[PDB]
């Protein structure tokens, strides 16, 4: 089972259902099960990386691709007033799934500080 | 149009610089929202993430790798939050794309 057995690894392999927005060879975008904004989705690599603090230098293009796919999906979902992208790292970040992912939140005014 | 982050990149006004290379700059946020709060910005003037090009992919990823290395160097061993704001709903404050890195306290949910 390539990609590991976190819930996101299993979503990648279609073993657990998700509401998928976009998929390519490098990543997957799907709606968050506990949305914190009217639109709230995740962009995740298909390659398993546990957290950003252990990403390798050669992962740069992949991490950037998450953001490019994030902004394209946001446009496709009509978030024309904007949105916020978030990565939660470790305990102080509140990370709860150790498979790297980018949150994209919009459809309402986001506030400052960002948590 | 130029921004205050352009002035910072050009060293025209001061900032507490953490790291620099040929394509990005990391510096402490002047209005910190956590005990550690810094920015990583590209030297290329991309005004907002919504207009970033496909060719910008590795540059954007570079901001994140530089961010995580700076976070480690600044002792954020318990973790942190990375943020990119887009547009008015995103609360984007400067139209030069920038990665926020916040830590040194528990970050909360929702993220604004
Ligand atoms: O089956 C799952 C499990 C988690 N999540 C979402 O993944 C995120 C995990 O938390 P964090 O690691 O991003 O803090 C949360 O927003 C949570 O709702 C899902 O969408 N589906």
């Amino acid at each position: 089972r390539p990609g590991g057995d976190t819930i996101f690894g299993k979503i990648i392999r279609k073993e657990i259902p998700a509401k998928i927005i976009f998929e390519d060879d490098r990543c997957l975008a799907f709606h968050d099960i506990s949305p914190q904004a009217p639109t709230h989705f995740l962009v995740i690599p298909k390659k398993h990386i546990s957290q950003i603090s252990v990403a390798e230098d050669d992962d740069e293009s992949l991490l950037g691709h998450l953001m490019i796919v994030g902004k394209k999906c946001a446009a496709d979902l009509g978030l024309n007033k904007g949105y916020r992208m978030v990565v939660n790292e470790g305990s102080d970040g509140g990370q709860s799934v150790y498979h790297v992912h980018l949150h994209v939140l919009g459809g309402r005014q986001m506030h400052w500080p960002p948590g």
